[PDB]
RNA sequence: AAGUGUUUAAGGGCGCAUGGUGGAUGCCUUGGCACUGGGAGCCGAUGAAGGACGUAGGAGGCUGCGAUAAGCCUCGGGGAGCU
């Protein structure tokens, strides 16, 4: 999705906004998929990327 | 008139040529056995060994993986092929 350095240089408020929005997008796209009106898959994996990145960066900033 | 006599195979046996079933024989090795020289001699409450269940675009199974589910990041090695 974005560069890990992109959201490293991006702020905590923007990153929480992004985590909100991207959880929403995971939700929405994953279950449009589950509705089975689609053809591809990698969207779930990309949102996996973004969730893991946000979670890791939040731990990092919260720990030090 | 007389006495003399092969002349057939329902089947069978023997050989010969053909085949049929059964898979030994010969040839092969990703498999095993036994060693040598090295490495490592533990794994676990930061939740182990081993399992249930799930995980794919596709129904099951094996392999990996774990609702973040044939996987995710960051760093380094390779490439025009991969899912
Ligand atoms: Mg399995
Ligand atoms: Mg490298």
């Amino acid at each position: 999705g974005t560069t890990p350095g992109e959201l490293r240089e991006l702020t905590d408020d923007e990153l929480k906004d992004k985590l909100r929005e991207s959880k929403e997008e995971l939700f929405n796209l994953r279950f449009q998929m589950a509705t089975g009106q689609l053809s591809n898959n990698r969207r779930l994996r990309t949102v996996r990327q973004e969730i893991a990145r946000v979670y890791t960066v939040l731990r990092e900033r919260e720990l030090g």
